[PDB]
């Protein structure tokens, strides 16, 4: 690979800043030599200084630690990919065609209820965030709507096929999501600063707050720090740092976390457009430069989360900036992939 380029990476940050994310970091493990960047705020209410050791809400990156649990099960002979979601769960989906592979792919068909929720940012956030929802209630919500494509037929992004996920994990193993995750990824990667502490509303330890953009331009910000994130759950509840997802996507791209088998259905890619796919609860990003990267993207409220790594896991980057709702913090955000594993011009 390219030697990262720091200067590069300290533009995007600084970028990011001036569209308003009030900070922005990066770390990446470069086979052994961290390279790590911060500017801004942690808070800005206080002016705290945001660095690479402050936990932070992984989001949508939660899909892949859900993925690892369930192909870990399919290694145990406890779930086949191939079968229907209803034979797990009966009279859960309305149609028994639906199946695991198919749900995280997102080919499933099922409605984002997030659509529903989220119609307006900061309202929908204000309704959700000290709300406790059961998995049930979240499949019962994507349900009042019909299906948006026939089982397999389509990619289309939805929440609701990790919520599956995470009520799959929950009654084959018998035991709770955050149990599964300690046991399985947390413990044995010695992730000491993961967590899963659904519905509690805490971060445990230092930790950068999250940042709400509204839907009007130049309105003010929300602290959207605090919050159950019981609307995602397995889709999104994790909390983490860019040291521990530098070691969770290193390790799985590694062979680390399953059988080679099953990350090879892992990697099985669903187009997404000329320069991505979609794998089993995993992303691939095709870079300027010719490089494919492997990993997972987050957006949860106040949050932004780039964590991707190279095929044999030797070089990862996980980024982060405290806002969400600001497509030019995202855009912007995502070019710390270009600098870090593509170098300089
Ligand atoms: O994921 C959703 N919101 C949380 C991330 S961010 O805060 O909008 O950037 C979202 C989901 C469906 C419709 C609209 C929004």
């Amino acid at each position: 690979l390219p030697a990262p380029d720091d200067t590069g990476l300290q533009a995007v940050l600084h970028t990011a800043l001036s569209q308003g994310a009030p900070g922005a970091m990066v770390r990446v493990d470069d086979n052994g030599t961290i390279h790590q960047l911060s500017e801004g705020v942690a808070d800005r209410a206080t002016g705290r200084a945001i660095t690479t050791t402050d936990r932070f809400r992984v989001g949508s990156v939660t899909k892949s630690f859900s993925a690892v649990v369930l192909l870990q099960l399919v290694d145990e002979g406890k779930l086949d990919l191939d079968a229907s979601v209803n034979t797990y769960l009966p009279g859960l989906l309305p149609d028994d065609r639906i199946t695991v592979r198919q749900v995280m792919s997102h080919r499933s068909g099922l409605y984002d209820y997030t659509n529903d929720m989220f119609a307006q940012t900061v309202p929908g956030f204000e309704s959700v965030r000290n709300k406790v929802f059961s998995y049930q209630d979240l499949i019962t919500l994507s349900l009042k709507h019909g299906v948006t494509n026939a089982p397999g037929a389509a990619y289309s992004y939805s929440n609701t096929n990790f919520v599956v996920a995470g009520m799959l994990i929950e009654k084959l193993t018998g035991h709770s999501v955050a149990t599964e995750y300690q046991n399985r990824i947390f413990t044995p990667l010695n992730l000491t600063d993961t967590f899963y502490v659904h519905p509690d509303t805490v971060i445990p330890g230092t930790h950068a707050n999250g940042y709400l953009t509204p839907d009007e331009a130049g309105g003010a910000l929300v602290d959207s720090t605090e919050q159950t994130v019981s609307w995602a759950q397995s889709a999104g509840a994790v909390i983490s740092s860019t040291q521990d997802l530098d070691t969770f996507f290193s390790a799985l791209m590694s062979g680390q976390l399953m059988s080679a088998a099953q990350l090879a259905q892992m990697q099985q890619w669903t187009t997404v457009n000329s320069t991505q796919g979609y794998g089993l609860g995993l992303r691939r990003r095709d870079l300027s430069c010719g490089i494919s990267v492997y990993g997972h993207t987050g957006t949860v409220q106040g949050y932004y989360t780039y964590a991707f790594a190279s095929k044999d896991g030797k070089r990862s980057v996980t980024a982060l900036a405290n806002t969400s709702n600001n497509v030019n913090v995202l855009n912007t955000m995502a070019r710390t992939l270009e600098s870090a594993f593509c170098g300089k011009p």
